[PDB]
């Protein structure tokens, strides 16, 4: 069996740390003609490379703008369906704007993983008829990837999936998708059978950037319940008629608890973001708001796009939970920080950490030194819920609408309290130059890349 599956959360977290961090990297949206790629970095403290990209995957072609990435297999592979012969060896890589999937192998040298595989865009959308691909998610029975929108760019939008030994693309997951148009994140608990999905907007909608004026009509803001095993879309909740954007979908790791969370980004009444909890009670889905952050009233120095309001929106973009279910980190991409909330009571929230990184309002640099552009987007949680890896970067055009003076990306280590309390470690730091950094995801899993079947 492989080492790095673990039964359980709890048995997750007493696995040996991360001696790696690879990060999806892209020039996509910059004005760099260079290919997007991935970065190995040496993140063990007794290594000589310490904090340092030791190797780059250099993508063949260029602007597949590079996001989010996953395993091809990984805990849930104990499952009692999970497949047999499924090893964590390949980086699952889709290209957010290209459609593109890169099979990259991290064996025999971890810190030198090679691309061993391409599925073209012209496939993925023959076999699926999806586009723009976004979440990749390690099943017992197979990989399935999220996509934006159809192969012209409108919708429905939607989750394929790839075949675990060829790594070919299957088809579409959804039999019956009910009213289900828009797409964007989803994950699953395995053992209750239900997968969740959320909504942003079709590719036509934000490739060009954000317009304000799309917001009402073109963005979601509904979490749909499914039947995992029938592939049937079962319920759905609107999480505030005027909130906007419904992205990242975080079930707890316990696989006996039936609720998660999700950020709504943007609301339309006053441009605070909020904090839903989606749980199954009395025979029913429910989500309730349990965390509201106010935009921050600034007169000057804004981007033109938020001049207007002269305010800075918190504009929570990632959200992410330590292992133990006892912590739940948001990124505040507009103001600039990056908090740590208690939910020891998932219903009452409370807030234990908070520490300023850039963004529009506090334009925080590093205690170290370094200028930080743009703020802290994407977060990963090491297992054993000490270390918090943070980046930059949202997406090409969007980047470049809040931070038009130009974002380049960063990684930076935040330290954890067990009990309480979030630092920025001093000495951690990698600066990809004109680069721009997406998701993290640690050697032998972390925080969002496994789910469980055992308690």
């Amino acid at each position: 069996r492989d080492p790095t599956f673990y039964p359980s959360p709890k048995m997750a977290m007493k696995a040996p740390p991360e001696d790696l961090a690879y990060v999806a990297c892209l020039y996509t949206g910059t004005g760099i003609n260079r290919a997007d790629f991935i970065a190995v970095v040496d993140v063990n403290p007794k290594s000589e490379t310490y904090s340092k990209i030791v190797h780059k995957v250099e993508l063949p072609y260029i602007n597949d703008e590079l996001h989010h990435f996953g395993w091809n297999a990984c805990s849930s592979a104990l499952c009692p369906n999970g497949k047999p012969n499924i090893e964590r060896r390949f980086l699952i890589v889709p290209g957010l704007r290209s459609s593109r999937i890169y099979i990259i192998d991290t064996k025999p040298n971890p810190r030198e993983p090679k691309i061993i595989k391409v599925i073209e865009p012209e496939e993925v959308k023959k076999v699926s008829g999806y586009s723009r691909l976004h979440t990749v998610h390690c099943g017992p029975d197979a990989i399935y990837i999220s996509a934006l929108g159809n192969e012209e760019g409108e919708g429905p939008g939607g989750i394929l999936m790839l075949d675990h030994y060829s790594f070919e693309p299957l088809g579409k997951w959804e039999i019956d998708r009910g009213d289900q148009y828009l797409a964007y994140d989803f994950w699953w608990n395995l053992p209750n059978e239900v997968l969740v999905s959320s909504e942003w907007a079709v590719p036509n909608t934000i490739e060009d950037g954000l317009k304000l004026e799309h917001l009402k009509d073109r963005y979601g803001n509904r979490i749909h319940f499914w039947d995992l095993r029938k592939r049937k879309r079962i319920h759905s909740l609107t999480l505030g008629e005027e909130n906007r954007m419904a992205l990242e979908l975080r079930p707890l790791h316990d696989p006996t608890k039936l609720m998660g969370f999700i950020n709504m980004v943007v609301s339309l009444k006053d441009l605070s973001s909020s904090i839903w909890l989606w749980f199954y009670e009395d025979g029913k889905w429910n989500a309730e708001k349990v965390i509201e952050i106010p935009a921050e009233p600034l007169e000057g120095n804004l981007p033109e796009i938020l001049k207007p309001f002269k305010a800075v929106p918190p504009l929570v973009t990632d959200i992410d939970i330590s292992l133990d279910d006892k912590f739940l980190y948001l990124s505040l991409w507009g103001i600039g920080e990056v908090r740590q909330y208690d939910i020891s009571n998932p219903f009452k929230p409370v807030l234990t950490g908070k520490v300023k990184l850039g963004g529009i309002f506090h334009r925080a640099d590093h205690p170290a030194g370094h200028k930080l552009t743009g703020a802290p987007q994407m977060l990963e949680i090491s297992r054993d819920g000490r270390r918090v890896y943070v980046t930059n970067s949202l997406y090409s055009t969007w980047d470049n609408q809040f931070y038009p003076e130009g974002l380049k990306g960063w990684m930076v280590k935040l330290n954890a309290n067990p009990s309480g309390g979030l630092e920025i470690d001093k000495e951690f730091f990698v600066d990809f130059g004109e680069a721009r950094s997406h998701q993290v995801r640690l050697s032998g899993g972390d925080a969002s890349s496994d789910s469980y079947c055992y308690p």
